[PDB]
């Protein structure tokens, strides 16, 4: 039976696995941070119409791990408007999977609030055959996306072509206003395979995106975010009665980006910006793992190495004031202001005593390297280098009850973070003392305790997620006051931080379904006695379902509590907190159905009742388009869509 997603399990302790092909209920804005939405844990800061920054637990930024394909992709701007989850489109991939808090190592460092993997799997042909998956989807506002998934091949190896193009006008919020929201986005990517037996596997792929997007949030909105991309992956598998894998693979992301404020806007006069400007940076991001598994009846081990190198440069246009004249940042050379650099090892082991008893471990070490190559702001740090060594781990028990098919688990970890570009390069002050940023922030130390159990029952399906932390040296950034438009300081603070998630999915008659789940994030500033800023408010989902093997309808109600912990003019490179937060309850109303084998029809109203609100911790509206400085960005009013899959 065809159903529409509006949340997703804890499959196993921690672990969330999806299919992001799947229609999903709050239609997802074709990025990687909408995607999120639908499972607990995550909040999006609200920029646009789309390329939200995505949160979990509380956490921000590179604390969350995100991989697509093994690979890392890193965008370029300054204040993170191309975020990492900007540059995926789900519906191309087959598999996202999301590991929640320090617990795995496996995936590279830094990964303290969680690791999130999308992924393509390998074909499977046998006799020489073809395959196509293509989606399309109309919705309000001039909502569009095409999807194409295509592949061909036999035994020996295949070829698969994956692509979207997807865009929106403006949407409106509960009270009509239009918000500068529009965006538009395409992705395509080229796959070649070589199976030559059973055990081999060479892939190698390529691919490019473009795309634009209106930012109510910002003084700037995006006209380029440019990606071209290069991967080559090894794999061979049962190399001898131990040795069952051996992973190697290397990839090449790269991000070319423009902000401007004329060409989605117009400049505005009254602004710190008053004339056209344009801002080019981009990223280049080269990297590569390399895993061996091994696997004796009893234990389950994984070692590997993994490598990164990736630069950053800029420039922008200029404009003469007595002409009225305006050269492009195109006409300039690019000027370099950071390379970072990081290599480490790591291990994971699995001990299955016995069938219902698991233990698992891992370690990694890590060395990272940063060099300044800003030569002006003169720089008291031009041409600098620093590193440190960050040792990472934790250890989870899982152990079955020998009653019920209960799971109960938890576990210990540590994670090091080295700070990232944001942290170090665009905070304009550094702490107290420091000559800048980029001397004085230190890495981030997090310990924290996992917890939580699950129930896979007949009619019963249910899970919990707790957890608990203390983080030494959480990197916090101050706006606190303004100068000349508002300027950060970055420094380091002591926090705790506590929350959950849970959820239940109860099967009614064998039509009906009901679920339900909760999410749950506190966080204090423990060097300064107050709450941690940018902590999004207890939140709440209902579902109902109807299926008949053959069509369903869905019912979803989102409620969420107020947020009144907020540490005002403070939080991260992207928001600071201003004001505690109204709650507020959204009903949606979805349907699918099997028209065919290949064919299957889905359609969708987002807030029926055309509820006017905002999230907690959606940007600051900009004024240059009429917000009051500090309101934050309205999330959309009532939306209609509609969506065929045809898989012939
Ligand atoms: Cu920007």
């Amino acid at each position: 039976a065809p159903s529409v997603v509006t949340g997703v399990a804890q499959s196993s302790p921690l672990t969330i696995v999806t299919n992001p092909k799947e229609p999903r209920q709050p239609v997802p804005a074709s990025d990687g941070a909408d995607y999120l939405k639908t499972i607990p844990g995550f909040a999006v800061i609200r920029n646009g119409g789309s390329n939200g920054d995505p949160v979990l637990r509380g956490m921000f930024g590179s604390r969350l791990n995100i991989l697509t394909n093994g690979g890392m992709m890193l965008g370029a701007c300054p204040n993170r408007m191309d975020a990492p989850t900007s540059y995926i489109s789900p519906e191309t991939y087959d598999k996202l999977t999301v590991i929640k808090g320090p617990q795995t190592v496996l995936w590279g460092p830094g990964a303290s609030a969680g690791t999130i993997l999308f992924e393509r799997e390998p074909e499977r042909f046998g006799e020489l055959g073809s395959r196509v998956n293509a989606s399309l989807l109309a919705g309000s506002n001039g909502r569009f996306d095409k999807v194409l998934d295509a592949a061909a091949g036999n035994r020996l190896g295949y070829l698969r072509f994956t692509g979207n193009h997807a865009q929106s006008d403006d949407y409106e919020d509960g009270a009509g206003n239009t918000v500068p929201s529009r965006w538009k986005k395409w992705n395509g990517d080229v796959a070649v395979g070589w199976t030559p037996d059973e055990d081999t596997l060479i892939e190698l792929t390529a691919g490019k995106g473009d795309g634009e997007a209106r930012y109510a949030g910002r003084g700037m909105d995006g006209s380029q975010f440019k990606r071209e991309s290069l991967g080559l992956r090894f794999v061979k598998s049962n190399v001898s009665d131990v040795l069952e894998k051996v992973e190697a693979q290397v990839y090449y992301n790269y991000a070319d980006a423009i902000m401007d404020n004329f060409r989605l806007r117009t400049p505005d006069p009254s602004s710190m910006m008053p004339m056209p400007m344009a801002s080019q940076v981009d990223r280049r991001t080269l990297g590569g793992r390399l895993a061996a598994t091994w696997r004796w009846d009893d234990f389950k081990l994984v070692t590997g190495v993994d490598a990164m190198r990736n630069e950053h440069r800029a420039r922008g246009s200029k404009y003469d004031m007595m002409t009225d004249y305006y050269t492009d940042a195109d006409q300039f050379p690019w000027s370099k202001d950071a390379v970072f650099h990081n290599y480490g090892a790591f291990g994971e082991l699995t001990w299955f005593a016995a069938e219902r008893d698991r233990l698992i471990g891992g370690l990694r070490l890590d060395r990272a390297s940063v060099k300044d190559y800003r030569q002006t702001l003169a720089n008291p740090t031009a041409n600098d280098t620093r590193a440190d060594t960050l040792p990472s781990g934790f250890v989870r028990y899982e152990h079955d009850l020998a009653d019920s098919p209960t799971t109960l688990y938890a576990g210990l970890g540590h994670a090091e973070r080295f700070p990232d570009y944001w942290e170090l390069f665009s905070p304009k002050r550094g702490p107290n003392g420091s000559v800048n940023a980029f001397d004085k922030i230190k890495p981030e130390k997090t310990t924290q305790l996992d917890f939580g159990l699950q129930y896979n029952g007949d009619k019963l399906q249910a899970w919990a997620s707790g957890y608990v932390g203390v983080v030494q040296d959480f990197i916090l950034f101050s706006y606190r006051e303004g100068m000349m438009g508002s300027s950060t300081q970055a420094t380091n603070v002591d926090a705790r931080i506590m929350g959950g998630e849970l959820g239940a999915s109860y099967q009614l008659t064998g039509n009906w379904k009901t679920d339900a789940s909760l999410a749950y994030a506190w966080g204090k500033n423990s060097s300064d006695d107050r709450a941690l800023p940018q902590i999004p408010p207890l939140e709440a989902r209902f579902g109902l379902t109807y299926e008949e093997g053959d069509w369903s309808a869905g019912s979803l109600w989102r409620v969420v509590a107020p947020q009144n912990r907020i540490a005002r003019d403070q939080g991260n490179v992207v928001g600071k907190d201003f004001d505690k937060s109204a709650g507020f309850g959204v009903f949606s109303l979805n349907g699918a159905y099997r028209v065919t084998r290949n064919v299957k029809l889905s359609a969708g109203v987002d807030n029926l009742f055309d509820k006017d609100y905002t999230e907690h911790l959606n940007k600051a509206g900009d004024a240059g388009f009429g917000f009051s400085a500090n309101e934050t960005v309205p999330e959309p009013g009532r939306t209609f869509w509609t969506k065929v899959d045809f898989s012939f």
